[PDB]
C-alpha cells in the first residue's frame, strides 16, 4: 500500500461536519478530498466513511468512522483485498460520562424533577425513591472501550462493578468478570445492567424476556450498544409488567425511534437519540486515527483497528 | 449536663418519616418521644428538630437535623445556655452525586433530550453543544462536607478543580484553594461554579451581577447551598442576558419556588426541589450523630458539630 489520496465520503455528515473533518486532516502529506455517492476509487485511494458503498472495494483502504462496523460486509472486503479499519478506542470518555449521567439521573431522580419543571410543580419524591450509586451494583456487558469507560466512572463513584466479556479475563476496576454463557449470574444482583457489546451473530437478541425475568425488579437496563442486542418488544413488555424498573436507551431497532413507540412514554425510561458518544471534537478524534494509520502504512507496520 | 429524654420535634417530618427516625434512636439509654408544636421543655431534655421554636430554649440541647442552621437564632441560644448542634458531615455523598449528575446532564445534554422525549422528537444537539467534563474546570465555593463530596467526584471524572474556603487551607483533590477575597479570580476560568457555603452574614448575596459578569458566558452556576447566597433577580437577569449559560438550582430565596418565577422556564436551568441531599437512609445518618453526642455528654467530652 502506497496512499496517494484520502477521500472523505459524504456520509460522515451523519456524525460530524465534513469540512471541519477535512480541515482537521490538512497536513497529512496527501490530498484530502470530499467524495459523493457517485464516485470511483482505485489504487492509492484511502476512504473515510460512516456507511459502506460497493465502490469503496476499488480503494486500498476504508476507514469506518464508527466503532460499530456491523453494517459493513466484512467478508466482501476480505475477498476484494481491501483493508477495513474502525474507530474503536475513541468513545470511552463520552459514553462513560453519558452512562454515569444516566445512572446518576436515576439515583438522584433528576428526570422526574425535569418533568416537574415543565409543570412548575414542586413535587417531592417518596422517601424511598432517591438513592446513592455508592454501594450499588452495576453489571457491564462488554468490557472494551465503551465498557471500560463506564466501569472506570462507576468504580470512581463507589459502585460495585461486575461484568461480562467474550474472553472472561480480568479487567481493571471489575471485581468479577464472567464469560457470555454466565450472563444470568452476572446480571442477577445488579441495580444497573449496561450493554456495551458489538452487534454480532452471538449478541443479537441477547437481552430478551428471560433476562428481564432474571434482572431485579428495581433494576434499570442501559443500552449504548446497538438496538438489536435487545428484543425491543420484550423490553416494552418487561417495563409494562414491572419485571424491571426502567431503562436508559441510546440505540434502537429502528432509528429514529418511531413516534408511536411505547418507549417514549415510560417515566423511568430515558430516550437519547444515538448521541451517548457525541462530542464537539469528534472530527479531531477520528482524524487522529486516520493520521496514525497513514504513518503505519508509510512505515510498513500493521494498521490500528484492522477489521479485515 | 445529664440528658434524661430525647424529644423528636414534628418538623423532622419535612426531611424523613418521624417513625423511621424514632425507631433508629432506640438504643440511646434515654426514652425517645415525639413532640408536637405545643410541647413544654425543661432540664434534662434534648430535642431533635428541623426548625426552631422559642420553646426549645428551656431544653438543655437542640440538635438541628440539617447541616444549615441559618433559621436558628444562635445568639438567643448562647444567651439562654441551650446547646445547639447541626448535622454537617452526612450529606457529602448525596450532594456530591447530585452535583456530578447536574454537571454530566449539562455536558451530555440529557435535559434537552428529556424535553424532546415528552414530544417524541428525535432531536440531535447542535454539533458544538455536547462536551466532556474530563479536562473542564470547576470552582467549588465552600470546601466542607458538601464541597469535598463535589470535589472528590469531579476530580475522579477528570476535571480540573479549584475552590474557595474561609481558611485558605489545603483540601485533598483541589489544585488551588482561594480565600473568599479572591472569589473573582477563582471563578473566572471555570466551566462550572458550585456553591456549597453556609448562609452567613458574609455569604448572603455573594453571587450577584458582578460575579455573573466575571464568570464565563459558557459557564453554569450550581447552587446547593442556600438561595440567598445568590441575588436571585440578578441571576434571572444574567440568564436573560447570556452573562452565563445556565444553572442547576436546588435552593431558592423562597421555597417552594413560586410558579410565577421565571427560573422554571429557562431551558438550561435545572430546578430541583431542595432534594440534592435526599436519601432513604437519612434517619440512620442523623441518628448516628445523635448517638455520638449522647456518648460524649456521658463521658463529658466536647460535642460534635457544636454551634453554641
Ligand atoms: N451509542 C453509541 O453512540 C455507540 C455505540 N457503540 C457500539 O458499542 C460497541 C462496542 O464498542 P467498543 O467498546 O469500542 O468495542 P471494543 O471492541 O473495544 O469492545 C467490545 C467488547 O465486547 C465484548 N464482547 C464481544 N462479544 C461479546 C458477548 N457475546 N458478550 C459479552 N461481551 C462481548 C468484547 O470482549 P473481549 O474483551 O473479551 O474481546 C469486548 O470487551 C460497538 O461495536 C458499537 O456497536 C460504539 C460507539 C458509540
Ligand atoms: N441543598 C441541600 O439539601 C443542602 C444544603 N446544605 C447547605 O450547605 C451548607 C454547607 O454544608 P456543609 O458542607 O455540611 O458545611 P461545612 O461546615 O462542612 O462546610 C462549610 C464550608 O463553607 C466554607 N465557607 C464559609 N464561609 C465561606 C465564604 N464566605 N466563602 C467561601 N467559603 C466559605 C467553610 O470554609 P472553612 O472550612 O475554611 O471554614 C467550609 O469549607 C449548609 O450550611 C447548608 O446551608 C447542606 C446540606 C444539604
Ligand atoms: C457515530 C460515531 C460513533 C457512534 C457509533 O456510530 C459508533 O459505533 O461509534
Ligand atoms: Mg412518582
Ligand atoms: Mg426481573
Ligand atoms: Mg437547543
Ligand atoms: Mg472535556
Ligand atoms: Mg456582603
Ligand atoms: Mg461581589
Ligand atoms: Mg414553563
Amino acid at each position: 500500500m502506497h496512499i496517494e489520496r484520502l477521500a472523505v465520503d459524504e456520509s460522515v455528515g451523519r456524525a460530524m461536519p465534513p469540512q471541519r473533518f477535512i480541515e482537521a486532516l490538512s497536513d497529512l502529506g496527501v490530498p484530502v478530498e470530499f467524495a459523493g455517492e457517485d464516485e470511483q476509487f482505485g489504487p492509492g485511494d484511502a476512504v473515510a466513511s460512516f456507511g459502506h458503498r460497493d465502490a469503496f472495494l476499488d480503494a486500498d483502504w476504508v476507514h469506518c468512522i464508527r466503532a460499530g462496523y456491523d453494517e459493513f460486509p466484512v467478508g466482501v472486503y476480505e475477498e476484494a483485498g481491501t483493508y477495513l479499519t474502525n474507530s474503536t478506542g475513541i468513545h470511552g470518555t463520552t459514553v462513560g460520562e453519558t452512562v454515569a449521567g444516566y445512572m446518576l439521573t436515576f439515583a438522584r431522580r433528576l428526570h422526574a424533577y425535569r418533568d416537574a419543571q415543565h409543570d412548575h410543580a414542586w413535587d417531592l419524591p417518596r422517601y424511598e425513591e432517591p438513592f446513592t450509586l455508592a454501594g450499588e451494583r452495576v453489571c457491564v456487558v462488554g468490557l472494551g472501550t465503551l465498557g471500560r469507560g463506564v466501569v472506570d466512572r462507576a468504580a470512581a463513584l463507589g459502585m460495585e462493578v461486575v461484568g461480562v466479556r467474550r474472553s472472561g479475563d480480568p479487567v481493571d476496576n471489575v471485581s468479577t468478570v464472567y464469560t457470555p454463557d454466565r450472563l444470568h449470574e452476572a446480571i442477577a444482583d445488579a441495580r444497573f445492567v449496561v450493554l456495551a457489546t458489538p452487534l454480532t451473530d452471538e449478541t443479537e437478541g441477547m437481552v430478551a424476556a428471560p433476562e428481564f425475568e432474571t434482572m431485579r425488579e428495581d433494576a434499570s437496563l442501559v443500552n449504548v450498544a446497538r438496538g438489536p442486542v435487545v428484543v425491543e418488544s420484550d423490553l416494552v413488555a418487561a417495563l409494562d409488567s414491572g419485571d424491571i424498573a426502567g431503562a436508559a436507551l441510546d440505540v434502537f431497532s429502528e432509528e429514529p425511534l418511531p413516534e408511536d413507540s411505547p418507549l417514549w412514554d415510560f417515566e423511568d425510561v430515558l430516550i437519547t437519540p444515538h448521541v451517548s458518544a457525541a462530542t464537539s471534537k469528534y472530527h479531531e478524534d477520528v482524524a487522529a486515527l486516520i493520521r496514525e494509520n497513514i504513518e503505519k502504512i508509510a512505515t510498513g507496520d500493521e494498521l490500528t483497528n484492522r477489521v479485515v
